[PDB]
């Protein structure tokens, strides 16, 4: 029905980001899924396209009202910040200056409801700083400039949906971490972003710390009784469709036949291997509690191979295919 | 090729595991897999077979060699323990220790080679006490009557094949628990049950404590260093085929791809969602380190439907077919 408006920003004109945007829209399936308006700089494109081998042009907007979204012709709204010259492959302030002001503007088109989700092309956070940007990374600086404490990383699958309560720290500190404060956060994000995307009471299944949520006292210190259940009683009481905490193999063999919108991992392997498992398309990683939904890859600006033409666009696509699924519907 | 005998335990008599079994070898695939043994009672699967209805007829014999594997005749070497009256559905000592006696016979026979896996119907805790057998549980009691100290639980998918360091035990504790030696023993166990299952030399990964496995140190108290790569450096000098400890999940999505024979799990959820999440035919464990490969349903004697026919042969179907894949090659 309604096709989102993307958001794609280009990131660091050094780097990768300029071809995996050139290569992507070649695809006439991102047609299909979403209108893809690119925010970055118009000569670059055009550099990165000849660098390519395509056929694109390069359509200067100012504002996003102007997006044709014709296949073979890209609405770049271009900030003009990137020399001609500038070199591939090398650290530039006046790249990272520019990979921050890209997403400023997403952010603010996002705020004014004229994108419906954003894809990030990588940046470089040592070029981010050298030019005057110092944030301690890219999600952390999309959260900021959003007005945002805090989001949540989600993972996506055919029939999974796995938003996680805590994510890149070890398995003890993590147990520490969890708390009801948290729990019950990370639960509203992931409610809100599906209904965003159209569910309007998503189902919700929450996983214990332990194995079989504690089995009762049977395992563990407690931890579902202390730190979980009083987030999920007071999302119940709230009227939200919250299910647990259980145990999380049986919580994951449900999701896949259908039986929940979104599943809440507690910690990283938890919710990443019954993910990784099924060998689908590496490298994605969703954003949770922006504005609209984001999306990114985590191959980096690759600066041994950028301006080469030989950057593989596969994830940026499944990027893009993630960030259409979950974008705000109107 | 060879089709592996199976020795099947009838358990507790008073349950449903009669009926189970009798069940399930009306089905025609079981015997593509296997050449399926009963130790039991050849009066209560006669009982049995009334009970749901079947056309099986019971040939008593003494000693393995004796079976025909007939479909339609179920060989049982029929130790004559259960009296005719026996109620189903109700506590016994003579049903709790005539469960141990078939255990005990399947351990005989694994050791001297007339067997090349163990499938055990349900038996009941408080029955084996009953009868004179202090086991904490059916596990132990296969351990215990084997003579080893340790066993490890397995689970099994296409292309899956995920061993335990840890299991029923709270997370906080799992991870205290883990150190070199179990971790060790662990994939010793797991290597040499392929090796008898055929694969001369198992591809083995292992799955890290803390995400990425610590990540250099970046997440975690060292726990890799410490509980796992002091036992992987010394298998791999010994000349086993052992990669980690690797990113769990990026262990699952190797796994799924052909990569490696066998995973080792540290812990029950890092292990279990990966399986559970492919919604197969759940309810079958795999214990690992006995003479003989067995497995067993999840279901219990299950008292209130004992003596009916409504059991369900699927789980006992499903334990059969991975016992047959995983029996010793003759
Ligand atoms: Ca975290
Ligand atoms: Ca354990
Ligand atoms: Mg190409
Ligand atoms: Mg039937
Ligand atoms: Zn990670
Ligand atoms: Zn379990």
């Amino acid at each position: 029905n309604y096709l989102p408006v993307i958001g794609i920003t280009m990131g660091d004109a050094a780097g990768v980001g300029a071809e995996v945007v050139v290569k992507s829209l070649a695809h006439a399936s991102v047609y299909a899924q979403c209108r893809p308006l690119v925010i970055g700089d118009a000569k670059r494109l055009e550099r990165a396209n000849q660098i390519v081998g395509g056929e694109m042009k390069i359509r200067r907007i100012e504002d996003a009202s102007e997006a044709r979204y014709e296949q073979g012709t890209i609405d770049c709204i271009d900030l003009g910040l990137i020399p001609d010259d500038l070199p591939f492959g090398q650290l530039s302030a006046i790249a990272g200056d520019a990979a921050y002001q890209y997403i400023k503007r997403a952010v603010e088109l996002a705020q004014s409801g004229k994108i419906d989700a954003i894809c990030t092309a990588p940046l470089n956070k040592e070029a981010l700083h050298a030019g005057g940007h110092k944030y301690p990374g890219h999600t952390e600086m999309l959260a900021h400039l959003t007005g945002v404490d805090e989001v949540s990383m989600m993972l996506v699958a055919p029939q999974l949906r796995v938003i996680h309560v805590t994510t890149h720290i070890g398995i003890i500190d993590a147990i520490r971490k969890i708390e009801p404060g948290l729990v019950q956060r990370t639960i509203e994000r992931g409610n809100a972003t599906l209904v965003k995307a159209g569910i309007e009471r998503p189902r919700i299944g929450v996983c214990g710390i332990n194995p079989h949520a504690g089995e009762n006292g049977l395992f563990g210190y407690g931890e579902e009784e202390e730190k979980i259940i009083p987030a999920v009683t007071l999302l119940q009481e709230r009227g939200l469709d919250v299910t647990g905490p259980l145990p999380a193999d049986t919580l994951f063999f449900r999701a896949g036949r259908g039986d929940f919108d979104l599943v809440v991992a507690m910690y990283h392997d938890q919710g990443h291997g019954p993910v990784k498992v099924l060998g689908l398309e590496a490298g994605v990683n969703v954003t949770v509690g922006l504005e609209v939904i984001r999306t990114s890859v985590d191959h980096g600006t690759a600066f041994d191979i950028a301006g080469k033409g030989v950057v593989d666009e596969g994830s940026m696509l499944e990027a893009l295919r993630q960030g259409a699924e979950l974008a705000t519907r109107r």
